[PDB]
Formats: structure tokens, C-alpha cells, sequence
């Protein structure tokens, strides 16, 4: 809508408190005009009629229980699009400022996130299996993360290219989490997980296995659930990011790691600069090491540990 851009102020999902862009016109919309075209959030009113309607309010304060789920998908969402920005200077989703826009309240008891093809879409959770998925700051960046995924590569979302693609928004997801200190972790959304079972997670970058994710290729799942396992084999490429950043010995294979910034510069690149959308593990290996190479050298420890990395989860 047209109007003046202001600050309120509200409560997010884990009852913190933050302040948030809004825009004024008779009412104080979720709209941020402060980073590219603007982000921007919907109330979806317990329907899965997209994308519902611009979340106004009429003080300025988000305090209402109802009201927490779009405190932090609006604001996280500004805070994914200043990483991009920042660290990668990549203008929003396409490259050239596009809207953000994302739907919260998104039907009843529904336990899951995601990316439509335009927009990002927030379920409630059932209250046992998960709360309000946008309460965490990895799921959003995951999410938003798809949609610079289908800008830059294209991967599909099936078999091993549908592996890159989900491993590419954990992994991309973590590294906001960590810009943003936000209680930082090798986990995806232990923030909005099973809130009566506190220390587990949804998926283990540090051990996949651990929640019976691969952590290796020999052990990568050749069945069709889940578009050929694409949540379940990322595990092999988020134990691979995770040696990379970290270092350590896997099935005997020992890393020196490089540390996350370097991670995050090395996959921007394989990302937009040579993964296809058809690209399989054994072409993001060759992806990871050219872009290491072209950002430090043939020889440097940096191109050595992604050798490494790789070699340890068994893709060559
Ligand atoms: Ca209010
Ligand atoms: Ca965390
Ligand atoms: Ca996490
Ligand atoms: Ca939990
Ligand atoms: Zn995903």
C-alpha cells in the first residue's frame, strides 16, 4: 500500500521482543519499505487461500498471541534479505529486489513451511510436533533460500539434484542463523521442533545420522519417498558443508576446517556460477572445488579441505 514507513513494535513465537518496519495508512501494515521492493506479510486466516490478506494492525504493537508468527516471519525475513545483501551483495531473492512476501496462519494444525514458486507460506504446527514455523530463524532462511535457489541454478526438486537443493537452504539456513547469533547450531528448526522435548531437532548437519539421515554416499536412500529422499540424502552434503566449516575425521578421514564465511563464499559460488539444474553430488564436488580454486587457488588449504570433505562422505 502507499503510506509513511514507521517502527513498531511487537513479541515473536519464543516470546521475545523485537522491532519491526511497518508502514501507516488508517491502519500499520507489515510492510517493510526498507529493503528492496519491500517485504511484506499476509495473514492466511487458517485457509489455504494464498496469499490472504496484508497484515494490518491499528496501534502499531504486536503482542497478541496471534499476532507472534508474523512478527518473526516479517522479520526474519528482513533479516535473511540483509544477509544476502551484506555478505553475498545479491539484491533480494532474484538479484534485483523483488518483493518478499510470505503468509502466515497458513491453515489449521499444519506442520510444515514452504516456498510456492512466488511467496513463502507459514503453517501454526499442531502444538506437539512443531509450533509456529516461522519462529525459527533457520527455517526462514531455508525457505527464502529456495527461491534464490530456483533464481540462480535451477536445481529440480527431485533425486540428487533435489538433495543439492534441500542441502543448499540447510545449509544456507545455518549460516543466517549464525549472522544473526541467534543461539547458533549444526541443527534445522530445533527452535519450533517438538516444544516438550527439548535438544533434538528436525535434521543433524553435524550428524545426519543421528536422526537416521546418511552421512555417507554408500548409505544415500535409491527409493522414491520423499521425490527420491531429497530431505534425506542432503544429509551427505550437509555432513560435507559441516566437515568443510569445522573440520574433524569421518570414517577416517580426517578435515582441517576453513571456517564459515569461506564455507558461505565457496557454495554462493558453485551456486550461481557453475551448479546446473540437473547438477548430481559427483558435479557439486567439481562445482565446490572449481569455485574454491577460482576464490583462493589450485593449491591452497581451502581447495585441499574441500577435497577432503568430499572424499570423507564418499563422492567423488
Ligand atoms: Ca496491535
Ligand atoms: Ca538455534
Ligand atoms: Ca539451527
Ligand atoms: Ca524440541
Ligand atoms: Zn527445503
Amino acid at each position: 500500500i502507499t503510506g509513511t514507513s514507521t517502527v513498531g513494535v511487537g513479541r515473536g513465537v519464543l516470546g521475545d521482543q523485537k522491532n519491526i518496519n511497518t508502514t501507516y495508512s488508517t491502519y500499520y501494515y507489515l510492510q517493510d519499505n526498507t529493503r528492496g521492493n519491500g517485504i511484506f506479510t499476509y495473514d492466511a486466516k487458517y485457509r489455504t487461500t494464498l496469499p490472504g490478506s496484508l497484515w494490518a494492525d491499528a496501534d502499531n504493537q504486536f503482542f497478541a498471541s496471534y499476532d507472534a508468527p508474523a512478527v518473526d516471519a516479517h522479520y526474519y525475513a528482513g533479516v535473511t534479505y540483509d544477509y544476502y545483501k551484506n555478505v553475498h551483495n545479491r539484491l533480494s531473492y532474484d538479484g534485483n529486489n523483488a518483493a518478499i512476501r510470505s503468509s502466515v496462519h497458513y491453515s489449521q494444525g499444519y506442520n510444515n513451511a514452504f516456498w510456492n514458486g512466488s511467496q513463502m507460506v507459514y503453517g501454526d504446527g499442531d502444538g506437539q510436533t512443531f509450533i509456529p514455523l516461522s519462529g525459527g530463524i533457520d527455517v526462514v532462511a531455508h525457505e527464502l533460500t529456495h527461491a534464490v535457489t530456483d533464481y540462480t541454478a535451477g536445481l529440480i526438486y527431485q533425486n540428487e539434484s533435489g538433495a543439492i537443493n534441500e542441502a543448499i537452504s540447510d545449509i544456507f539456513g545455518t549460516l543466517v542463523e549464525f549472522y544473526a547469533n541467534k543461539n547458533p547450531d549444526w541443527e534445522i528448526g530445533e527452535d519450533v521442533y517438538t516444544p516438550g522435548i527439548s535438544g533434538d531437532s528436525l535434521r543433524s548437519m553435524s550428524d545426519p545420522a543421528k536422526y537416521g539421515d546418511p552421512d555417507h554416499y554408500s548409505k544415500r536412500y535409491t527409493g522414491t519417498q520423499d521425490n527420491g529422499g531429497v530431505h534425506i540424502n542432503s544429509g551427505i552434503i550437509n555432513k560435507a558443508a559441516y566437515l568443510i566449516s569445522q573440520g574433524g575425521t569421518h570414517y577416517g578421514v580426517s578435515v582441517v576446517g576453513i571456517g564459515r564465511d569461506k564455507l558461505g563464499k565457496i557454495f554462493y559460488r558453485a551456486l550461481t556460477q557453475y551448479l546446473t539444474p540437473t547438477s548430481n553430488f559427483s558435479q557439486l564436488r567439481a562445482a565446490a572445488v572449481q569455485s574454491a580454486t577460482d576464490l583462493y587457488g589450485s593449491t591452497s588449504q581451502e581447495v585441499a579441505s574441500v577435497k577432503q570433505a568430499f572424499d570423507a562422505v564418499g563422492v567423488k
